[PDB]
Parts: C-alpha cells; structure tokens; sequence
C-alpha cells in the first residue's frame, strides 16, 4: 500500500486540513516540505501541478490537485463521506459553511491594518450568530455524537479542526454552544485523533510573524 | 417531475452553474425570485437558509445551500460525476481550477477601482498561461471528446460555461487553443445545452451596474 505524499510549506496553510483528515482515518502519510523557490520550480517543471499550484498529494496513481479535490477523494477513500448521495449532500453543505469560515481566517493576518481590526470582529460577530448556531442546531436535532449519519465523517473532524482555530482567536466564542464543546471533547478523545493532538505529528503550528515574512521573502 | 425550485436574485451570480447544470441534465426547473430585504427575511426566518445565505436549491425534499453541495449532488443525481472514485478526482482537480478563475471573473467588476488593470491583466495572464494550457493539454493527451472517461461530465459542461464568460471578456484569449474551442462547439450542440443556450432559456445576462449596485439593497 503505497504511502500518500503532501507537497507543501512546512506549515499549515492550505494542507492542513489534508494532515487532519488522513490522520482522522489512521493513514499513515510523508511529507515532502517545499523549502526554497526551486523546490517549487522542480514541481512545476516536472508537471506534477495541473495549475503551477500546491498543495499536491500523490496518492493512488495520481498527483492531485486543488484542496477540495484532495479531500473528496480521501473521504471517499476511507468512508468519511457518509454512505449516499443525501448524507454526502449534507456533508458538503456543513463543510462548505465551515470553509468561508475558515476561509475568513485563514486570510485575516495578510489584510490591509487599518481595517484588519474591522474584519476581526465581522468574523467573531459571525460565528456568535451565523455558524456556531447553525452547527449548535445540527447537534440538537440529531442528539448523537456525529454531525451526519450517526457515524464519524469528515464533517465532524472539519469542524473540529476549525473550533480549534477559533479557540486560538478567541477562547470565549464557544462558550455558549455546549453541544460544540461536547463533539470536540469526543472527537479530539478518538484514538487516531488523540495521537495527531499529539506531539510530534505531522500536525502545524500557527504561523507567526516571523514565519510569514520569511515565507514572503523566498517565494 | 416535481422540480426543484431555485432560490436566488434573478441574476447569474452564484446561481448560473447550477442553472447551466441542471439545464444540461435535461432536468426542468422553476426560479423563485428574491426582489427585497423581505423576501430574504422570510426565507431566513422561514429556517429556510442554512447559513441565512442564497443560493438555495429545494430538491427531493431537503433544502440545500453552499453552491459546491447544490452542484455536487445535481452531478451525482444525473451522473455527471464520474463513474468510480479516481474519476471523481479529476473532475474535482479541473473543477475546481474553474472554479478559481471564474471567481476571479466572478469578482472582477467588483474590486477596488484603483486594481482593476492590474487584476484584469493578471486574470488574462492566467488564463493564457496557466488555465487554457492545463485543458489544452488535458484534451491532447486523451484524444477524446470529453474531459473525463470518455463520457459527458460536469467538467465538460462547467468548462464550456467558464469559456463563455471568457470570451465576453476577451474574445481572443481562447485562439491559439483549438480544442477547447472544438470542446465549446461540441458541448454547446448538445441538445440540452443547444436549448439552454437559446434566446428564452432561463440563462441569465451578465451583471450591470444597475442591478449590481441596486441588488446590494437586498
Ligand atoms: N484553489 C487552490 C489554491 C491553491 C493555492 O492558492 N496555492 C498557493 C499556495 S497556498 C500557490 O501555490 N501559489 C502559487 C501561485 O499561484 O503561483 C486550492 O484550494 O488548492
Ligand atoms: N459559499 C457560499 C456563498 C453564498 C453567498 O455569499 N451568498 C450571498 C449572496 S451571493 C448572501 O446570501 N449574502 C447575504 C449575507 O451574507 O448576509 C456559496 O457558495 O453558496
Ligand atoms: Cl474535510
Ligand atoms: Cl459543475
Ligand atoms: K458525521
Ligand atoms: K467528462
């Protein structure tokens, strides 16, 4: 069984939610950081980028492309993507809230200061009232452990993910949705989930100052 | 059958792949227009919008929002998706870089006044050297009539829309690639896409600065 392979900055960025997934389904995967300018250039010369972008992962055959592709086919793969075509329905609906989310944030430290504070405070006005709550509702009309299906999906490690980015902005934000803290108390408990919160797993630090200048400067 | 029922602004914008989707698929559907703040609000209080956004689409009985989810299950529903797994994956990868460049399209008329030279030069940089290149090269090493599996997909069909908005915005972009060009004749002369395609068709217009800067009061 040939080991997936991720071309990426040594940090979070797009690739994240790739590193969260595969270790969520207990798949073991290399990493090939991209260090220098050349090492991008080598990717690109060598055609393994259908659009001159990363991140990339190998897997199966194929050099894949375009985040969202990446992880349609790792749910699949390892049955993270419920078990019809209306559980998979619901499954991007939540996933694709979660990501303009997330979205928003992950673009938040590369925006304009003057109204960077502006754009703080659209984000935590949001999630107090548009995507908390929503995800709340999900959890209380179902009653059970898992967002879709009674049954771990991506759906419920994306969210977990994210209400850990959340938390590093702001520890208060979830303090209300008791249902959130609950799935992430379970989800983060789960054996393979456990051990990728743990140290030394291919799991990435924020980026700092110091890190993005530097990102900047090379590429 | 009993058809799904969009919700939406009576504009492209976020709706129209669905629309050229569903259209596509043979599949006959009716529009019910967003015209105020009040139309919105009942769909909102109504527990209608997921994430109190539009596009929503009412299909066999749910009610689904996020663009992606809408056109993920048409696709599926009318097998437009593949047919295994791999297949999925690369209809995933070249929608997806569609997707990129069409929310750059998307978003053009929209950025700050000051960028948009600089934005659309970049636009048209990309799509002569990274985008029509990637499917050029796509169709080249297949010699097949379809993006995937020799056989009609939501890649072909997106494609072709993306190539319609590209050549409203410069007609010359797509010249020097032949059979993207025979991809667009090909696709567009399907019956389905033939009809969509007509005058009459619930195919929308591009945006104008009047509904554009008056939609927003919505
Ligand atoms: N839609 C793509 C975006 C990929 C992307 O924006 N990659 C950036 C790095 S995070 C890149 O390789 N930039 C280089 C370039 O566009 O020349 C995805 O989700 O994978
Ligand atoms: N990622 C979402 C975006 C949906 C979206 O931005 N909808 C806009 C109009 S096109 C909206 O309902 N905005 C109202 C609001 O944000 O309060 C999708 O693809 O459906
Ligand atoms: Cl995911
Ligand atoms: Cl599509
Ligand atoms: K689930
Ligand atoms: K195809």
């Amino acid at each position: 069984a040939e080991k997936p392979k991720l071309h990426y900055f040594n940090a979070r960025g797009r690739m994240e939610s790739t590193r969260w997934l595969l270790a969520a389904a207990g798949v073991e995967f290399e990493e090939k950081f991209i260090k220098s300018a050349e090492d991008l250039d080598k990717l690109r010369n060598d055609g393994y980028l259908m659009f001159q972008q990363v991140p990339m992962v190998e897997i199966d055959g194929m050099k894949l492309v375009q985040t969202r592709a990446i992880l349609n086919y790792i749910a699949s793969k390892y049955n993270l993507y419920g078990k019809d075509i209306k559980e998979r329905a619901l499954i991007d609906m939540y996933i694709e809230g979660i990501a303009d989310l997330g979205e928003m944030i992950l673009l938040l430290p590369v925006c304009p200061p003057e109204e960077k504070d502006a754009k703080l405070a659209l984000i935590k006005e949001k999630i107090k009232n548009r995507y908390f709550p929503a995800f709340e509702k999900v959890l209380k009309s179902h009653g059970q452990d898992y967002l879709v299906g009674n049954k771990l999906s991506r759906a419920d490690i994306h969210l977990v993910e994210l209400l850990y980015y959340v938390e590093e902005l702001d520890s208060s934000l979830i303090s209300s949705f008791p249902l959130l803290k609950a799935l992430k108390t379970r989800i983060s408990n789960l054996p393979t989930v456990k051990k990728f919160l743990q140290p030394g797993s291919p799991r990435k630090p924020p980026m700092d100052e110091k890190s993005l200048e530097e990102h900047r400067k090379i590429f």
